[PDB]
């Protein structure tokens, strides 16, 4: 009756009652408060996934079954895409969580085709180092209207009056313009926009590269890293389109794993 | 008689006299001092490449021919590999300059197969933001013995007592451990090691991904970003090996473009 994806930073909960979902999030830091909540419900089985699933299972007396997050994510995302009118033959999905995991879905199953440590954790952690802000809403709100111009170097900055070998407006070097602007006021907003910029550019670069390798035009982006971060969504969407791919975002995409755990548990029951 | 690769951060000069090379570097910031030097030599032709080639050409009266850096880099690197006893049938080369450009060499010619703004410029620029150090030797020396443990999150930190779906020692999130260590002394050395860490991990991830796509085990790493940066070299080499590829570094690899410009100019002369 409950699906829980207990990830590196957020615990995603999907409560099912009367054929409708109720979505909840809690910080993984507060995992004990998830157990508290569970102990006040009338749940007969936990469908778990994610790195911290074992911690919940070992701290509560409710029967639990654990599912590997890659398969749970892929299944929940498949459900959400169909619910939302997308009938895709294949796609890359990039799960931009605490870190970023990349998968190719061929129409039937997923395989992991790469990963990178540039994701939501870097946004928070490097963000804190450059701004001293710990609150996620404060951090991301501050970043939205930051100006990356004095921090990031573009191809045209290097090639100047010469026509460049690749488009001039492309980022050549994240943070590569800093040393050209050493008298600049590197504001917290500007610095944080550059952090979101580099995370978005790296994720998208990897996603479009495996899209080419596995011969799909479709890239689906999920993960809580996009929550309250319109800038990140735009950086990713824009570059995806520029490189000839189609980006998709999913309503409640961050809950793919939790939805997938519930579904996998259902269909685990069979016999031969 | 002179090959010059005038890049985003360094100007690489190869002087040829009596069948032996003389290598020089100057900061692109100091491009006027390269023109000064040129005006004191007895050079009859400049073989130029790189983003700032046009600037040198327009500020001096010596005849000049310009070559596209991707082809000049590939050619000079081919020469250097053979000089150094490597006879490779194919390879990826990653040019880790101010930014990073990735190429597949099939045995005959190169094509660019990707790029990313994580490279030497980010090391300097983000390094400056986290440390206030502008001097490259100071910056990189400070980073060498930094401890990334309190800054970077590993897969085992998320999965804890549960066997993880990918190896536990892998970086899950660059800077992802910062919020778990908010009372930590984030020393300049530690912060800079993490900057070098993320740049190395992203470059290597992209290089091994295009190596798989283009079916080669060989990855050659060039660029001045490796100079005075043993940590970067190690981060890259280690992960390359872990992902089943063979890393190569090249003596004077940073001068590939300059060597290639000289060679291309030579052989541009022909007729039909
Ligand atoms: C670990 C995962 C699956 C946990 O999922 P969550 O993010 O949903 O909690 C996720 O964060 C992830 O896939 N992270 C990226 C892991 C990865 O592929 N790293 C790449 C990498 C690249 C280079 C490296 C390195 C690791 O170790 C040393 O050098
Ligand atoms: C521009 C180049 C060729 C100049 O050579 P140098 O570094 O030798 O001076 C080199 O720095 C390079 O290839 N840089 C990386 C360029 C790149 O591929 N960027 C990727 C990228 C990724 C995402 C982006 C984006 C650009 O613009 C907006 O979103
Ligand atoms: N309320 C929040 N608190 C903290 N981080 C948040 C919040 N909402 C979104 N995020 C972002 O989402 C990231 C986690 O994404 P998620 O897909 O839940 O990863 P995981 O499965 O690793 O928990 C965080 O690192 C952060 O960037
Ligand atoms: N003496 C130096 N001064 C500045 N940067 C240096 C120096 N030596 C090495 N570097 C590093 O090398 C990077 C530039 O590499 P390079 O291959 O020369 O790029 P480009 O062709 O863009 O000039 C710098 O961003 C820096 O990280
Ligand atoms: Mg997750
Ligand atoms: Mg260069």
């Amino acid at each position: 009756k409950v699906g829980i994806d207990a990830g590196g930073t957020l615990i995603k909960i999907v409560q099912e009652q009367d054929n409708q979902r109720t979505f909840k999030t809690e910080l993984t830091k507060n995992i004990d408060q998830v157990v508290e909540w569970l102990n006040q419900q009338q749940i007969e089985k936990l469908c778990l996934t994610g790195g911290n699933a074992g911690v919940i299972a070992e701290n509560i007396n409710i029967p639990a079954q654990i599912f590997v997050e890659f398969d749970a994510a892929s299944q929940g995302l498949g459900i959400l895409l169909k619910e939302q009118g997308h009938d895709l033959a294949d796609y890359i999905f990039a799960n931009v969580g605490t870190g970023t995991s990349l998968h190719y879905f061929d129409g039937q199953s997923q395989r992991r085709v790469g990963g990178i440590g540039t994701g939501g954790g870097m946004i928070q952690g490097l963000g804190y180092l450059l701004s001293q802000i710990t609150d996620y809403k404060q951090l991301t709100d501050m970043a939205q209207h930051g100006d990356r111009n004095t921090i990031d170097l573009k191809v045209r900055h290097i090639y100047k009056d010469t026509e460049p070998p690749i488009p001039g407006d492309l980022t050549a070097a994240n943070f590569g313009h800093v040393l050209h602007h050493l008298d600049a006021d590197f504001t917290p907003s500007n610095k944080l926009a550059a952090v979101i910029g580099v995370v978005g550019e790296v994720v998208t670069t990897m996603a479009i590269t495996v899209a080419r390798e596995f011969k799909t035009e479709n890239i689906v982006y999920i993960g809580s890293s996009f929550h309250n971060n319109a800038l990140l969504r735009k950086v990713v969407e824009d570059y995806t389109v520029l490189r000839g791919c189609k980006p998709y975002y999913v309503e409640n995409g961050a809950f793919s794993g939790a939805i997938g755990a519930l579904y996998l548990e259902k269909h685990h029951h069979h016999h031969h």
